[PDB]
């Protein structure tokens, strides 16, 4: 339920857009906040946001994912393992990811207990 981060907002495109304005939503983006053109630590986090939006906005397949969870309640997301990142280091994405792909991206370490 990390709410302080909007991925169609980020990209800059409403929530049933069509994946060819999001892919070219991310391209645009991209160029603004590329190390090589702009090498500001101002920027470097923005190359984060712009990926992470993009890396659910790819597909409908994950835009549905943080769509039917995303908060509090949501059922347990898929076994860890089972999701694709290769390319992306969305590890290092902010608490919004870290929730739903995040568990799958660490496996659950820190051998820590859990409250139901």
């Amino acid at each position: 339920m990390a709410a302080k981060k909007d991925y169609y907002a980020i990209l800059g495109v409403p929530r049933n857009a069509t994946q060819e304005e999001i892919k070219r939503a991310y391209k645009r983006l991209a160029r603004q906040y590329h190390p090589d053109v702009n090498k500001s630590p101002e920027a470097e986090e923005k190359f984060k946001e712009i990926n992470e939006a993009y890396a659910v906005l790819s597909d409908p397949e994950k835009r549905r994912i943080y769509d039917t969870y995303g908060t509090t309640e949501a059922p347990p997301p898929p076994p860890p393992g089972g999701y694709d990142f290769s390319g992306f280091d969305v590890e290092d994405f902010s608490e919004f990811f870290q929730e739903l792909f995040g568990p799958g991206l660490f496996g659950g370490f820190g051998r820590r207990s859990r409250k139901g």
